[PDB]
């Protein structure tokens, strides 16, 4: 199977695109670990839920440790856990812009920078970083989200370039979603859900299984040549 | 498999990547009828050759009529045929400029303006254009092949938009390979192979089946939400 | 002056956005050439009208030659010439592609090829090619146009490292315009400028000056470490 | 000239970038207030220095606050301030990850939040935010760095959008500087200078006031139908 032998941690793995990868790694033969402050909403014989919150640096090394001392070694990271908190700039809050950005932008280098290294020590991974289009356009309302997932791309491309010195065979993309309905929307009007269909050239919104195969893709040995992108998986779509 | 049952158009598919993707796609249930000037350099029971000639138009219309006539419809298009003809602007002939800009975006117009409205009317089809990092990057030497290779992008992005009018399930993307070896490098001297090389994040060059292995994820339902991209598949290439 | 003494080329200079630039470096003390099919619209002591067709080589080089004969050298070039011929590709004929690809890409080439090798020699120069939004998103009804205007960033990138290699202070760049009001415009439907309007941060489309301004920025030193770049003067427009 | 009667914020005015783009503002008739932690190391009539610490929340308000006193209104702001804290991520602290995103991501916002709905209110404004070639292409040894620079264009497209509602003339862009021999570069090995020059198509790097031209030109009408854009300022750089 495509990711057979493999050993993939999926940070917010409980639910929504987390469930997604998680399940399709699965499928595919991967060990996976999916780590999210709540309990998995599913089984998967291959899928172990741990307790993970992204933010809180000690419980990240704790997590880290626990799954090396376990699977012994972590081939794929997937840096998915990620919330909003939207407002419009005059109005948001510290704490609207501080959560944000502690999830979203540093709760993925707190992982990252023991997961990345070890595979540079290893000589092989891949790293998958969810960003969004928003990251990529911006949007209104989303000045604290959009820098996160636009930060990401940033984080992407340098890792890309980090974790492949002295030879080690490791990659970094990212992926950029459209909107998926999953609980992260649950703030958002259905009158922008709706405009937001109909900027992509499909006329519809994504399901999570077409960011998971996107997902399975750049984690496997089929994207061998592919690192330091964000590939777009938005429908078309031009926010 | 990933294309069972469907009909697959694979331009310039004698040799080189052209060939990669035709076996790629072959393997995964495929009919493939591989376009070139040359007779194939290969077989698999899957991949019939045909003779094609992207520039003539009179000739284009022949073949893909014969496609038709023959499965009834087409599926997948990958409009990979294209060839070099470099020289510093300063002293680039007229006949260098037009043979490269014939071949390699009236070429992709010329099949493509019959494939993807069939397609469109349809209700489903994957167009996957193949640029280069000189198409997005820009090189020394090249001024027609990026002009072209740039071109394309915007082919691409067009006609995702355009074939997926009223509802139809088609989607145009564009593969940007780094350097891959194949026999277009013949005339690259080995000084700057290793140069291109070192740009890279790997610090390697492609082999065929890395692109092969994108054009196929591209062409699958993997990628149903996947439109309107060019994909860099270039070891992190900056040229 | 922002030009004083500088020789400035505008091809398309006639109406239009090539006329608004060429006012615009007349009144910054450069000598003007607006080179056009047809007679000015308009008059400036600093601006000379003389016959262009992009398309006739032969015709662009005793066009060339006529400049440096009169004015010594070329400093600055503007590539603005350009058409549409709209049609959805699959109504799309061979003289509407033709036609589009070699104004827009080969004849921007065609002239290029004399003077950016002239600026080279000479040691200074600035370069301004005219992409389009349409280049950059792609639209429906236009894969000529929109080839065209992708390729001119090709173009842009690879010019940029040819014209500066062997320690010439040449820049070339790009002007990518969104809608703006030029004779063109000014027929369309309101209905349908109130929605091109409606697709930019400004919600308004631009006038001919504010394309200008932007070419007289380029052209001049205060690009100064400004080359390879495509710049969107666009009011924010997603297409 | 350029900037007559507006009022201009730099923060992080003190010297390098900031410094020498309140000069060029106050040049062209501004009223320029450089805020910086420390005093200004230089003079002119129409600056104005005061203590500014981008990431003091409380600070920012009474700054803030003693500006629109004194002078009414705020027309543009450049948000320079920045910093680096340099380490590979495998040994990066969390006191270089945290500072570095406090002062270049979330300091930007402390005081854009002020500044920018007042420059909707009022009807009129420009923003210019200051990323970096290192969050275009990313760097080794600068993931928070590259993270904060990133963010920055995902702010910078989300202000385009939101303070622009309501018929607001208030554009939001970025300039991407590439290496600009301020005082810490010049201390750099010659042997690393001259590599990261060869890394540019003009063979050189950047001096502080080729920055301040373009922060002109888009602080100014000049860019009147630029905004939610990224201009890089790089010399041609691929980093
Ligand atoms: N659904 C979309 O439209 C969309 C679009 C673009 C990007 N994204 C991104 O996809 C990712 C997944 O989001 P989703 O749509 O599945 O939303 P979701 O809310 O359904 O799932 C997010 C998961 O991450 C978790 N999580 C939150 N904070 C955490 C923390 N501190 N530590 C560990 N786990 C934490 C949640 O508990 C949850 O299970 C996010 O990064 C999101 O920004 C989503
Ligand atoms: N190999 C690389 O490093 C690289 C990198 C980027 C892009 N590309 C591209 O990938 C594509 C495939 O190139 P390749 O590397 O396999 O080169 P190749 O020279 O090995 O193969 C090209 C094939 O296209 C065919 N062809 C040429 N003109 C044709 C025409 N008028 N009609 C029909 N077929 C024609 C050739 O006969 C040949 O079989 C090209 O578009 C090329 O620009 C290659
Ligand atoms: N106006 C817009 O909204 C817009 C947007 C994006 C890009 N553009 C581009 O800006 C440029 C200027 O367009 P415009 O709106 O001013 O159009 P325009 O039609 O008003 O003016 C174009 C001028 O180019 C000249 N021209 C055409 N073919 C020529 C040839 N073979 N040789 C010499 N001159 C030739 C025309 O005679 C004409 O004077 C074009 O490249 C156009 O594609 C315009
Ligand atoms: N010089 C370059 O090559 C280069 C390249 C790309 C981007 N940049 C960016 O340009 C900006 C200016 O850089 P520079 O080279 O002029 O650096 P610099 O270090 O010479 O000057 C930065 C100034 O911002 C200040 N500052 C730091 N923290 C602050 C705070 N909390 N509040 C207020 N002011 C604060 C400093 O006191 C200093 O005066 C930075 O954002 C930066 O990272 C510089």
């Amino acid at each position: 199977k495509k990711l057979e032998g493999k050993v993939a941690v999926i940070t917010g793995g409980a639910k929504g695109l987390g469930q997604a990868i998680a399940l399709a790694y699965a499928e595919e033969g991967a060990k996976v670990i999916a780590g999210d402050l709540g309990d998995l909403t599913y089984s998967h014989p291959n899928v172990e839920g741990m307790y993970l919150n992204v933010t809180d640096v000690t419980g990240v090394e704790k997590f880290y440790q626990s799954v090396i001392d376990k699977y012994g070694k972590i081939d794929i990271l997937v840096n998915n856990a990620g919330i909003t908190k939207d407002a419009m700039t005059r109005k948001m809050t510290e704490a609207q812009w501080d959560a944000v950005i502690d999830v979203n932008l540093k709760g993925v280098f707190n992982l990252t920078r023991l997961v990345g290294p070890q595979m540079q020590t290893n000589g092989y991974g891949s790293i998958i970083n969810i960003s969004s289009v928003v990251g990529v356009f911006g949007n209104i309302g989303q000045a604290n989200y959009a820098a996160t997932k636009a930060g990401v791309i940033g984080l992407t491309m340098t890792w890309a370039k980090e974790f492949a010195l002295k030879g080690a065979n490791v990659r970094v993309n990212a992926i950029a979603p459209g909107y998926i309905m999953t609980d992260i929307l649950k703030t958002v009007p259905q009158d922008l859900l709706d405009k937001f269909a109909a900027l992509t050239m499909l006329n519809r919104l994504g399901q999570p299984e077409e960011i998971a195969k996107v997902a399975l893709f750049l984690a496997s040995d089929d994207a061998s040549y592919v690192t330091g992108q964000t590939i777009n998986v938005n429908g078309g779509m031009r926010l």
